[PDB]
This record gives structure tokens, sequence and C-alpha cells, in this order.
């Protein structure tokens, strides 16, 4: 019946610490705080607060200057609430320090990202198909969003997704999941990153992962989330059959697949019930 | 004017009965009433009866045994309102008398859609291309979901979908489809299953039966509905221009192209218009 | 700052009249109003009067008769709200006037199409692959609908759209599209057509054409509204690394691509952020 979202210490898992603690949350739950990760609250805010600077204050003229011809959300600002989207390459850097602390802390998130992601795998005795580098060397998508004082349920096509999150000033707690069949807050913490393990997690491991639905609760309300997906590469290639086996309502012929063929040829980040 | 949904006997159409008035009803409404196809109130309540008694009183970890990885509500048991889930294979079945059961059922399902569809084929002077037997051997897939005490308007993407129904205690009939222009209300029946026209019908048959849209009014209203898509194999194999000529809005290139080619590499079981 | 939807009219950019202005509003804006295109507001009150004749006045079964078995709003009538549809071939077409008037007033609706679609092109030197002309003879959806006395932001994924509206009686503009960041109205004008640029002139011009958000609001407040999408064709090829670097995001593996390979096996006419 234990429905507490577990933490686990990053550097403990790299010791090899706590594995069936961690195999159990991973298969019953597939979330979890992730601690000792190189993710400090300081650095969350010294990105924060430049880009929050950048929402407020930039210019219209600034603004586009680092919009996208077609309004994704991959690359640079999106007015919608307002985020700020980047990758590896391809990015939309606003003037001034914003670039060196935008790259410092992308590095990170990716960083922390792969680590927690390759513990995955090694808990699960797992090896993707073309080996565990080379589907870790991928196509990640972290995005900023402000959200001035919601959305429906639904689970993560990643391998894992990062969740740094700021709190209401009043203190309301808005990200909840599924958890022993119950939706569970998931607050801020200060010293902790959330892990939703994704789709790709369940599909690479042979269903040895959850993927957890979730959602934002309506209740000082503003908040802001940095979200970073780690997504696997278009030719990450896995068993059909071993995906059919997981709960994957595949319409494959034959006996494996890649990533594009199942999603299609534009990423798709969640997917709802 | 005719907006009367019509009832046909399967054993009679089978005799080769009514074939003039099973072919307008394909063509003008994609949808009736199925009697005499081995579908029985008895065996509903049978299978309802004992996963009714499992969504009331299976424990969570009892759910949680026979609940996917990936909340995909293909397998197993799906908390939303619930759901329980089952195919050819790969099925989670819940302890004691339930896989005997929900076996049974799924079987005289199956054959009572793949009969109902093999006379839509004839009627319809349809030769699937790899015949018959083969296109009606697929992927069907059965829903069994319980509303508490509502859905947008779709068609269905199967070949067929047939839906036994448990009432409204109060007598309120939910479910309606577009008959002749107007939404029609579609009740309970204890001696028969509707059956509705999928777009795989009107695409394999070039065009000669219609796929009605229809959805479910909001008012003792809680129900269930056991609903039983039979749905094309991956390769399933159709003419390009043939599904243009028949107001398929279809990107692809050349001549011929399977179902995976038009839908995707996932099932996908409705579209709205 | 200024966020004014620009007019031009086709037969002074068709004389290389304005290309600054025009490349300008390409890249800011994505959307402008187009003049002297042979699209008379005479002509769009001869095919709206006899359509509109057809949805108050058809019979279910006229309009059965032009209605597709699948409810796609591909071709021929369809109930909502009404709409109408046609491209070049496979039409419905109700008794009498309605196939010579509605041909006539496709053709004029294709031909202004490609002929802004060339301009834009034109404008910012690119040479589709295969050329321009087999770029341009492609797969338009004109789309008639009526709106009795309201749609989400999305942005369309044609190469060019053209819109020809009625007003509503009381005067209430009711399409709005996003301007300098800020939603400006786009109102009738019995001189003009609206012209919205999409996805595609985006992915073929490599990032020189913004794809504007737009959207209905809600306030004698009935309209109707013609909308051409001139869709590329399903072989359409582009670059994967520069469709990348203007902000799509693609899941394609190897370096070039078709529409079908990024859209998949149906045609998506809009997209949300
Ligand atoms: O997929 C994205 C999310 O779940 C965003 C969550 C959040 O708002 O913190
Ligand atoms: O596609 C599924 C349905 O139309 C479900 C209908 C129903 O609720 O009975
Ligand atoms: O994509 C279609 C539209 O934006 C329709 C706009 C309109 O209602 O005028
Ligand atoms: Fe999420
Ligand atoms: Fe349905
Ligand atoms: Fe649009």
């Amino acid at each position: 019946m234990d429905t507490t979202v577990p933490t686990f210490s990053l550097a403990e898992l790299q010791q090899g610490l706590h594995q069936d603690e961690f195999r159990r949350c991973l298969r019953d739950k597939g979330l979890f705080y992730l601690t000792d990760c190189g993710l400090t609250d300081t650095e969350l805010k010294s990105a924060k607060d430049l880009v929050i600077d950048f929402f407020e204050h930039g210019s219209e003229a600034e603004k586009r200057a680092v919009t996208s011809p077609v309004p994704t959300m991959r690359r640079g600002f999106t007015g919608l609430s307002m985020c700020y989207s980047m990758g590896t390459a391809d990015n939309l850097f606003p003037s001034g320090d914003f670039e060196r602390i935008w790259t410092q802390y992308f590095d990170r998130q990716y960083t922390a990202s792969r680590a927690v992601a390759r513990e995955v795998l090694r808990a699960t005795g797992t090896e993707p198909d073309g080996g565990v580098e080379a589907f870790l060397d991928c196509e990640p998508l972290l995005r900023f969003r402000y959200f001035p004082q919601r959305m429906a349920p639904h689970y993560d096509l990643s391998m894992v997704t990062l969740i740094q999150q700021t709190p209401c000033a009043n203190g309301f707690v808005s990200l909840q999941a599924e958890v022993g069949g119950a939706f569970t807050d998931l607050p801020y913490r200060p010293d902790a990153v959330l892990v939703f393990c994704g789709a790709i997690a369940t599909l690479v491991t042979g269903g040895q992962v959850k993927a957890p639905r979730h959602h934002v609760a309506a209740p000082g309300s503003s908040r802001t989330s940095s979200v970073f997906f780690l997504r696997p590469n278009a030719d990450f290639t896995f068993s059909v059959p071993l995906a059919r086996e997981c709960g994957f309502d595949v319409s494959l012929d034959g006996e494996t697949a890649t990533f594009q063929d199942w999603i299609g040829g534009n990423y798709v980040n969640i997917r709802r019930t």
C-alpha cells in the first residue's frame, strides 16, 4: 500500500546501493526524486532569473529574434504563459550572459538525465540494440515554462523526464502523479529533481519500468517548471513482439521497428490513455 | 426518410436472406442490431459480473498485477471509471474463474465479429487483397468499461465494432448515432448486439459501407459497455486511388498502401471529423 | 512595433514591386491580404449563394447523394454547422448550376493560391526539390463552412491558405491572428483575400517564412468562410537538417524526407503548439 514517492541519491545508485529498492520503484511507481546528481537549487535560480528577466523585460523585437518561424516550442521563445526551449544544437539565445548560463544548465541536465537513464538500464539488465551509449547520445529537449497565476493527465513518451519546479508563493502543490492508484502530490524539493520514467523506458527494458500518468491541479499560484525530456534517436530499434507484450498497441508489420516507425516523423512527447 | 436503426439475424444473413435490405443499410446507415450471432444476454451478465466484482473488490495489489506498465488500455485493467481489455494473446487475467469466463466471452465476440464482417464483405462483393480469411484473422481489441453515475462524436476506424451495453437503472439511453442526418438513440437490447461499421469497412469495400459518427449523451445513470473492435492487420493492403475516391484524405505516394502506411505505427481506434 | 496586417497586389508583386516589403512581411508576420488576384466579391457571392441554398433547402436525400461514406470533410457535404468541400477531382456536386459555378470558383482559388505561392518562393529565392511547378501542382483542398449564430489557436500545415469570409451582419470580427505578439483582427475585405502562410512555406524556404497562429473569437453573429489549403504532394522532398534548423521537431532518420514521412499517411491541415 506504500504510496510514497521515494528519493534516491544518484551517487549512491552509481555505487550499486539500493538496487532492490530502485528496481521495485521503477516497476511499481516509475517516478522518484533524485538527489546528488549535479543539479543544484542555486543553479536553477541562476538560469530561472535570467530567463524570467527576458520574459518580463525583453522587447517584442528581442523576443522575435529568438522565436522560431513555426511555433513548435522546440527552440527559443514561445509566447502562449511563456516558454524557453533548447537542445544540444540549433539554439536561439537572447543577448548577454544568457547563452553561457543556459548552455551550462542544459549540460548539467543532460548529464544527469543520461546518468539516471544509465542506472535505469543497469538496474533492469537492459542492453539497448546498438548499445547503451549510442542509445543515450540522443535527442533531448529542455523546456522552461512560466505559468502566471490545468493540464490533462498523460504519460511521457521520453526515456526519462527530469523536472525542476519553483514553488507557488502561497505553497499550493500543482503537479500530481498516479501512485498506487491515487494521485499523489509532487512538491518542489530545493535539494532534488523529480524524475518521471517515460514510455521509452518501458519499451527498452521490456516492461520492467512503469510510465506513470501525471497532471497539474488548479488551486500566489504562479509557478515555473524546467522539463527535460531525454528522447531516443529516430533510429532507436526495438523488438515488435516484445513491445506488444508490455502493452504497446503497435500496428507494425514484422519483427523489429524504429522509434520513427512507431511515433512517426515528428516527436510526440506525451500521450493520453 | 426512414431513420430507424434496423436489426438483422446473423443466421438469416448467412442463409442469403435480406441481401438488398442489408446492402442498403450498410450503404446508407452503416449500423444495425444483430441477433442470432451466439452472443447472449446471460453470457454478458456472466462476464460482466466477475469483472464488476474485480472492479469493486479487487485490491490495489491484484489490480497492479494485471495492469500494464504503460497505461494504453490494450490489456488488463485500467483505472481512469474502469476498464478491462483483452485480445487474442498477451492477456492479464485476475485469479480464479475470470480467465475461463473471459476467454470464452472474447472468443464468442471474435467469432460474431468475423462472421458479420464476412457478411459485409459478401454483401458488397468484396475480396480483400490477400483473401477474406487472412483479412479477418486480425488484431481485435475488446474493452469493457464501467461508467459511474460525455463522449465527443467520432467514427470508428475498425472493420466493424460490436457493442453490448448494460442499461442505466433509470432507463436513460446514452449511446447515439447519426442516422439520416439526426442523432438516434441506440438502446440496450437484451437479445441483440449493436454493430457499427468502421472506416476500414468503408475502405475495403471501396466506399460501399458508411462509417457512422456516434457519441454518448449526458443525462441511476451508471452503465457499462463491452466494445469489440475488429481491427485489420498492419499489412492489410488497399488501393490508394480507390481510398481517395471514397473520401479518405490520404497523403500516400504511389498506388497501394498498407494499414500501417496510413494509420502509422500505433493503432488508432477512433477519429473525429 | 508595426502590427498592421499588410495588403499586397498580386499583380504588383508579379511585376517585381515591393519585394523588400513582401519578404519582410513573410518573415515577420506570415500573413497578408491579397488584391488583384482574380478573386472577386461578386464570385464569392455567386458560389456562396448556391451552396447556402443547398445547405438550407437541400433534402436529406440530396445531401446524402453528395456525402462521403466516411465523414472526412474531404469532398462533398458534411453536416456538423455545415461544410462543402472540393479538390481537383473526385468531387460530389449537387444537381444543376452548382458544378459549373463551383468548378470555376475552385479553379480561380487554385490559380490565385499557386500564383501567390510562386511569389513567396521567388521572394525567398527558393527552388523546391523537383522544381517549382511540380511543387505547386499539388493536393489542394477547399472547404466552405456555414457557421450559425470558438476555435482553438493553431497554425496551418499548408504551403499557403487563402481565406474569403462573409461578415457577421452585426459587424463582429471573428478571425484573429498573432501579429507582433498580439492577436489582431482579420476582418472581411470585399476587395481582398486573406493569405496565411503555412508550415510548408516555412519548411520549403528554409525558415524564411513565418507560419502564424490564428483562432476564431466568440462574440447577427453567423458567418461563412471559404478556406483553400494549398497542400504539397506526398512526395514533396526536403532536407532533414534544414527542417530542424527552422524549428521542426522532426524524428526522421537520415538526410532527406518526404511530406508523407513527416506527416504520415493522412493529410493533417492544422497543428497546435
Ligand atoms: O510533460 C510535461 C509535463 O508533465 C509538465 C509538468 C509540469 O507542469 O510540471
Ligand atoms: O469507440 C468506442 C465507442 O464508441 C464507445 C461507445 C460506448 O460508450 O458505448
Ligand atoms: O484552418 C482553418 C482555419 O483557420 C479556419 C478559419 C476561419 O474560420 O475562418
Ligand atoms: Fe509530462
Ligand atoms: Fe466508437
Ligand atoms: Fe487555420
